[PDB]
């Protein structure tokens, strides 16, 4: 369905709200969700837990089967699997974690994987306790991402923050 609504349209492709994720996820009901994943999938905090536990922790099962069989993923790369009761898939990204010391770099790899989808739904990556500069995170996202990316950011003063500086 892709029934976006309530965005900021920053660029002819990018768009951005101040939302829970998952509650975008339920109404919007779009083909892609874009989960902040970790390279071996466990789904505890931020993003990620509040997307399993909206599954009814459907998400953790069917990503330790595909981490059992596959191995981790690598930072900046991504996995589709089902997107369950929010979703028709969930792209799992993982962006580095700068608090942990990965690199910075990555954060443009972890982006150039929205572009094998038309439209997704997604968190601002690498931001929160991965420590990335959030604005940063932003203009990387605008500079790498050419397919139609809705961001739901779940804290007011943030996304008042990205929206006064993109302005600029
Ligand atoms: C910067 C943050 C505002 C952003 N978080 C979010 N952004 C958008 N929809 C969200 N829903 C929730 C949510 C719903 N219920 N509960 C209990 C939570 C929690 N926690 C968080 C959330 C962010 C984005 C990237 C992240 C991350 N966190 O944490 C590390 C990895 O990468």
């Amino acid at each position: 369905v892709n029934s976006f609504s309530g965005y900021l349209k920053l660029t002819d492709n990018v768009y951005i709200k101040n939302a829970d994720i998952v509650e975008e996820a339920k109404k919007v009901k779009p083909t892609v969700v874009v989960n902040a994943a970790n390279v071996y999938l466990k789904h505890g905090g931020g993003v990620a837990g509040a997307l399993n536990k909206a599954t009814n922790n459907a998400m953790q099962v069917e990503s330790d089967d595909y981490i059992a069989t596959n191995g981790p993923l690598k930072v900046g790369g991504s996995c589709v699997l089902s997107g369950h009761n929010l979703a028709k898939h969930c792209l799992h990204v993982v962006g580095p974690n700068v608090n942990k010391g990965e690199d910075i770099q990555l954060l443009k790899s972890a982006y150039e994987n929205f572009n094998q989808h038309e439209v997704l739904l997604a968190p601002l990556l690498s931001a929160g306790i991965f420590g990335a500069d959030p604005i940063h995170s932003l203009r990387v996202c605008v500079d790498t991402v050419r397919t139609n990316v809705y961001l739901a950011v779940f804290d007011k003063n943030l996304y008042d923050k990205l929206v006064s500086s993109f302005l600029e």
